[PDB]
């Protein structure tokens, strides 16, 4: 792919299901000025991904406190995303979301980020930390069965922000 | 770039390492078939963030041994540089005695194979790779230089891959 540490993260423009339940076309560049956590999950209506998606959504305020936007993505259609959002949580659904969920039906965003599982047209569990200038700072890719940690993601975002500011602090 | 792809054999290498007993030995990734491997790069010796990471993995090597997991560190520095850093006591800014081997990659080919060579600076990013007992790459982690890695998170991942290896694999 085109995701390289220290280089601009690949832009994308894609339809997402937004927290209000409506569809909107969004771009990574919409979020310049904020840190971004951009994470891929394989498919809707699965059993490892909902733990991650719900954790990032439940804890969205902790990312907001770090001026950090979280965005999820999968190759499944935006209609499929909303169907899972609208599935009651007690039946295995996501429930209302605090983060947008991008649809990548052409697989070009996963390819751009180097996380397409080519023999099975879905993304690996890629997670990318992009700074406020659009520069890629961190790459995480898990094989399909193993999920990610919101605690670890917050540790990384905060640490990148602290090290960003080091030489810019008052010299008193 | 690089040849490190999830679900494919992790790129083999054969290189000089400083072993835990303080002596040089030429080792290969394939030496560790039958065990999980955590293989991690750091930018160069005698630095300031890297020793904290190296010493943390070394100090906690027994937690990986309990998981039948070998930890291996690497950088582009010469094998003599590694030994001098080990031979410098921790209280004077060195590593002190190590429980993990440290691989030397002076031709930069291992860093290139794993896709973590930083262009025109001749050093690796903070790459970390989880390789299963069959030699297959399961996890990719790459941090930009200012932010270190977590032993807790690495153990979480190794444990999670070993957990999911227990159910549903092609050979009963
Ligand atoms: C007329 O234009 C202006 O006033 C502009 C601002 O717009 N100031 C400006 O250019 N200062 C200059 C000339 C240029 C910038 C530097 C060299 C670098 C930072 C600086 C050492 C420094 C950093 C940290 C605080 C400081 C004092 C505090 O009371 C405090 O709370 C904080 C947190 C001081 C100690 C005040 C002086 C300081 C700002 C100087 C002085
Ligand atoms: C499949 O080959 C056979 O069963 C032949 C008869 O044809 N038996 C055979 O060699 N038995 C022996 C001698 C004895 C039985 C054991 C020790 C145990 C299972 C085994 C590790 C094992 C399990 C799972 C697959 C395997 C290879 C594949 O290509 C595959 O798709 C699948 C799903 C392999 C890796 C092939 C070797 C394997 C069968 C050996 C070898």
């Amino acid at each position: 792919g085109n995701a390289k540490i220290g280089h601009p993260a690949p832009n994308f423009k894609a339809t997402a299901v937004m927290p209000d339940g409506q569809f909107k076309d969004i771009s990574l560049s919409d979020y310049k000025g904020k840190y971004v956590v951009f994470f891929f999950y394989p498919l809707d209506f699965t059993f490892v991904s909902p733990t991650e998606i719900i954790a990032f959504s439940d804890r969205a305020e902790e990312f907001k406190k770090l001026n950090c936007q979280v965005i999820g993505a999968s190759v499944d259609s935006h209609f499929s995303h909303l169907a899972w959002v609208n599935t009651p949580k007690k039946q295995g659904g996501l429930g209302p979301m605090n983060i947008p969920l991008v649809s990548d039906p052409k697989r070009t965003i996963a390819q751009d980020y180097g996380v397409l599982k080519a023999d099975e047209g879905i993304s690996f569990r890629g997670l990318f930390i992009i700074d406020d200038k659009g520069i890629l700072r961190q790459i995480t890719v898990n094989d399909l069965p193993v999920g990610r940690s919101v605690d670890e993601t917050l540790r990384l975002v905060q640490a990148f922000q602290f090290t960003d500011k080091h030489g810019e602090v008052c010299p008193a």
